[PDB]
């Protein structure tokens, strides 16, 4: 009396994510005015979110709704690697989108030298290859297996499929994928806010007859609320045993996946993007 209802909501999530991603990608592709050296990162983020929505959510929904995996043992390592790759790529793309804006605000005269047409391609290939180095390599070669008697059968059994990681690969992946982008964002956005406050003070002193707080607050809060608890609990259950159950872990993992849907709404707000979206329909 409850399986039917949840499926509708999860399918709506899938539809919203895919619709937003496709709309952003086609808006960037069709119109020449939107092409900019700082818009390639948006394209990469949209592609990563679309890959997440197309190859991550449906399999998880099928696994959750149905009793058993009902697929081969080979596909589980592919699915987990795809999830890890997509999450890491999204996080690092967000970090780059923060870094280039910090460079633009801090030093405007030399902003042209730092970012060029070829630089975006190089940085995107580098960031994606770093994301893929930690996804396929340590999973496809079975470097993350655990020594516990529990889940040894799960590795052996083709029907069972759930995440069980060693002590290293959990903390190492968390450090690589979450904490460094968070620190970089915090520092650069604090500096940007300081510069904006100084400029506002100067103009208010010049003209003898806020607003950035809302933007910075939403930008930081969406990401933090979406991705903070999952990595904390990921660290803790490996640090100590019997700390959590599995249902809470799965629920936090699923609620972390909704971030990719909100990013197109959060990021594209310029009048040019609105005019383009109007021109689509
Ligand atoms: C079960 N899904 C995976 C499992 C572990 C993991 C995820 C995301 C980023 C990481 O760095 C991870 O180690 C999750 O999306």
């Amino acid at each position: 009396v409850w399986v039917v209802g949840m499926g509708i909501v999860m399918s709506l999530i899938v539809l919203a994510i895919v619709f937003g991603n496709v709309l952003v990608i086609t808006a960037i592709a069709k119109f020449e005015r939107l092409q900019t050296v700082t818009n390639y990162f948006i394209t990469s983020l949209a592609c990563a979110d679309l890959v997440m929505g197309l190859a991550v959510v449906p399999f998880g929904a099928a696994h959750i709704l149905t009793k058993t995996w009902t697929f081969g043992n080979f596909w589980c390592e592919f699915w987990t690697s795809i999830d890890v790759l997509c999450v890491t790529a999204s996080i690092e793309t967000l970090c780059v989108i923060a870094v280039d804006r910090y460079f633009a605000i801090t030093s405007p005269f030399k902003y042209q030298s730092l970012l060029t047409k070829n630089k975006a391609r190089v940085i995107i290939l580098m960031v994606w290859i770093v994301s893929g180095l930690t996804s396929f390599l340590p999973i496809q070669m079975h470097w993350y297996r655990a020594t516990h008697q529990e889940a040894i059968n799960c590795y052996a059994e083709e029907t069972c499929c759930d995440f069980f990681t060693n002590q290293a690969y959990a903390i190492a992946s968390s450090i690589v994928s979450f904490y460094v982008p968070l620190v970089i964002m915090v520092f650069v956005y604090s500096r940007v806010f300081q510069e904006a406050k100084r400029q506002l003070q100067k103009i208010d002193k010049s003209e003898g007859r806020h607003k950035a707080l809302k933007t910075l607050g939403i930008i930081m809060g969406t990401f933090t609320l979406c991705w903070l608890p999952f990595f904390i609990v990921n660290i803790v259950h490996v640090i100590q045993d019997n700390l959590i159950r599995k249902e809470v872990y799965i629920l936090l993992n699923w609620i972390g996946y909704v971030n990719s849907g909100f990013n197109p709404l959060i990021y594209c707000r310029s009048p040019d993007f609105r005019i383009a979206f109007q021109e689509l329909l």
